[PDB]
């Protein structure tokens, strides 16, 4: 069974032994070299349509916490940008560090942010998530950087529930959460073809990384760092540094939506 993690003996540098695609040609995350990324005037504005989003539950899965949505209909979708067709929101989660100087997966000119939010969407032309992840255009992941400054009001409902899902396998009801409260003002973005950043590391993602970070408070991110990787009753391992480092860009071009 799965046995990978972010510990001293099972972290990202080990994943290739069970998931050989870890050394593939389209792995994520990557460093975004802002000078080399080319403005692509053919890219469209992103269309984020979350007005009818229906959150259901929040789960500590032992590597992050996932806020899960009802994806049985087109209730919350991502379209436009670099995308063809319609991608349905299934979940969001974060990656974060032990200290504010690390935590993001993508980097910008080698800068690491304190955390990174991933909003996961699957291409409805493949019918279900499990089929979508087997396709090169199966997923669209909206990535948003977090920096530490002022509080993010729309994040507070998430932080306040974390005490109830401290350990792996715990979940809680999490209805009526509005993910629009996690977006920055601008939807300017970079995009490139990549992969899931945790096993199975499948090469099925169109990455859309927003340029503008959101600000969260130190107190908010400190609450992320009180979560545990371990299950109830087991030796406490704080859930921190659950990020994969940048991977080789290889042939790929990162495109910018903005001049
Ligand atoms: N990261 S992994 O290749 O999946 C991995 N799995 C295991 C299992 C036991 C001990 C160390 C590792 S490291
Ligand atoms: N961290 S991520 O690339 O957004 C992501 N990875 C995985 C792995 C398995 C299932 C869903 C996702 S979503
Ligand atoms: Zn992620």
């Amino acid at each position: 069974a799965h046995h990978w993690g972010y510990g001293k003996h099972n972290g990202p540098e080990h994943w290739h032994k069970d998931f050989p695609i870890a050394k593939g040609e389209r792995q994520s995350p990557v460093d975004i070299d802002t000078h080399t990324a080319k403005y692509d005037p053919s890219l469209k504005p992103l269309s984020v349509s979350y007005d009818q989003a229906t959150s259901l539950r929040i789960l500590n899965n032992g590597h992050a916490f996932n806020v899960e949505f009802d994806d049985s209909q087109d209730k919350a979708v991502l379209k436009g940008g670099p995308l063809d067709g319609t991608y349905r929101l299934i979940q969001f989660h974060f990656h974060w560090g032990s200290l504010d100087g690390q935590g993001s997966e993508h980097t910008v000119d080698k800068k690491k942010y304190a955390a990174e939010l991933h909003l996961i969407h699957w291409n409805t032309k493949y019918g279900d998530f499990g089929k979508a992840v087997q396709q090169p255009d199966g997923l669209a992941v909206l990535g948003i950087f977090l920096k530490v400054g002022s509080a993010k009001p729309g994040l507070q409902k998430v932080v306040d529930v974390l005490d109830s899902i401290k350990t792996k396998g715990k979940s809680a009801d999490f209805t009526n959460f509005d993910p629009r409260g996690l977006l920055p003002e601008s939807l300017d973005y970079w995009t490139y073809p990549g992969s899931l950043t945790t096993p199975p590391l499948l090469e099925c993602v169109t990455w859309i990384v927003l340029k503008e970070p959101i600000s969260v408070s130190s107190e908010q991110v400190l609450k992320f760092r009180k979560l545990n990787f371990n299950g109830e009753g087991e030796p406490e391992e704080l859930m921190v540094d659950n990020w994969r480092p940048a991977q080789p860009l290889k042939n790929r071009q990162i495109k910018a939506s903005f001049k």
